[PDB]
């Protein structure tokens, strides 16, 4: 019973967009391999109702998915099923942060992008591809589950789905983006309930991150990897996603038990050791790893991505 009913109407169209997606990929046959030209292709609807449906949905729009079987794919590859995916951005509109939105289950990430950020995903994708191939769908990565462009009532977004960093059940009461680049956040930013802190906030506040030397050891490997792949694709300014779960802090401040998570689901996850001052779990990815090239040279009005990468590095194997 989804009427994908919304206050926003970009978001009854993507709610529309993903529900019409997945129901036409379930008429298109799983191939064997993806081919090239499933790296260029897109599929475009475009709707004009007259006199129907005229409370749930905007009555004109366009809903654009590019390179559907390749995001198909990738889904497969990263464990999940095209249903659930389907529920979880349609079941319930996606909820703001207060520009990013979650979906209602808190899975899945749905970021606005611009063009010139659509453009950067089609030149990285096949390498993107292979390299989840090649890995086995084991990486930092941020996830990519669709890709999208939405027109309603004269405007246009392009928006990119992820999967969330951070648990869609344990709370996070402490969060940092570290590059190794420095970054303090704002006396504004501390202001809020749930600030995003910086490379200098982790060190000056003492931040420890108690993770055991295996873990440790799996997690560095995986991060040098992924980032030397990064560096090969000539991107740089990601971060590195640090979130903190408390678990005492998560009891006092309120079927699977407590400070325990499906590695299944919040495959970020990451236990704290026996001998850790604090039970804690934690979330650790790569997160924005897109150019932004046009974006950040109008924002002005150096470094190269072999050395971003090797700063990078550097600072989180030097904080772990
Ligand atoms: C306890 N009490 C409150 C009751 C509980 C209520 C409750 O359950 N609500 C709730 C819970 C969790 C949240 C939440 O999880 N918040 C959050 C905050 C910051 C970061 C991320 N993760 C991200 C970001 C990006 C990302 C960055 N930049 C990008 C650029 C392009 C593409 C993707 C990206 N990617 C992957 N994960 C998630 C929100 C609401």
């Amino acid at each position: 019973n989804l009427y994908f009913q919304s206050m926003d109407p970009l978001l009854s169209v993507l709610m529309w967009g993903v529900n019409h997606s997945i129901n036409e990929l379930s008429h298109v046959q799983i191939p064997v391999m993806l081919m090239p030209d499933d790296f260029k292709a897109y599929s475009k609807i475009k709707v004009d109702n007259h006199l129907f449906n005229k409370e749930n949905m905007p009555s004109h729009f366009k809903f654009k998915e590019y390179c559907p079987m390749v995001f198909r794919n990738l889904r497969e590859r990263f464990g999940i099923d095209d249903q659930d995916f389907q529920n979880s951005l349609t079941r319930s509109a996606p909820l703001p942060n207060d520009r990013f939105h979650t979906s209602y289950d808190k899975r899945y990430i749905i970021k606005t992008i611009t063009s010139e950020d659509v453009a950067e995903m089609h030149n990285i994708l096949k390498k993107y591809h292979q390299y989840i191939v090649e890995c086995h769908g084991i990486t930092l990565l941020p996830q990519f589950l669709g890709m999208y462009r939405l027109n309603v009532d004269g405007v246009e977004i392009y928006v990119i789905v992820t999967r969330n960093v951070f648990s869609h059940r344990l709370s996070v009461y402490r969060k940092y983006d570290l590059k190794g680049s420095t970054r303090e956040a704002s006396d504004k930013e501390k202001a809020k309930e749930l600030p995003t802190l910086k490379d200098n906030d982790f060190i000056n506040e003492g931040q420890k991150i108690y993770i055991d030397d295996n873990n440790k050891k799996v997690f560095l490997e995986k991060l040098k990897k992924d980032v030397e792949f990064l560096a090969q694709l000539k991107l740089m300014d990601y971060s590195l996603l640090v979130g903190i779960h408390d678990v005492e802090r998560a009891e006092q401040e309120e079927p699977l038990a407590p400070g325990e998570f499906d590695p299944n689901i919040d495959v970020y996850g990451i236990k704290c050791h026996e001998n850790s001052p604090r039970k804690e779990v934690y979330f650790m990815a790569i997160i924005d790893i897109l150019t932004h090239y046009d974006a950040k040279k109008k924002a002005a009005h150096t470094v190269n991505p072999e050395q971003y990468s090797k700063r990078f590095l550097d600072f989180i194997g030097h904080i772990l």
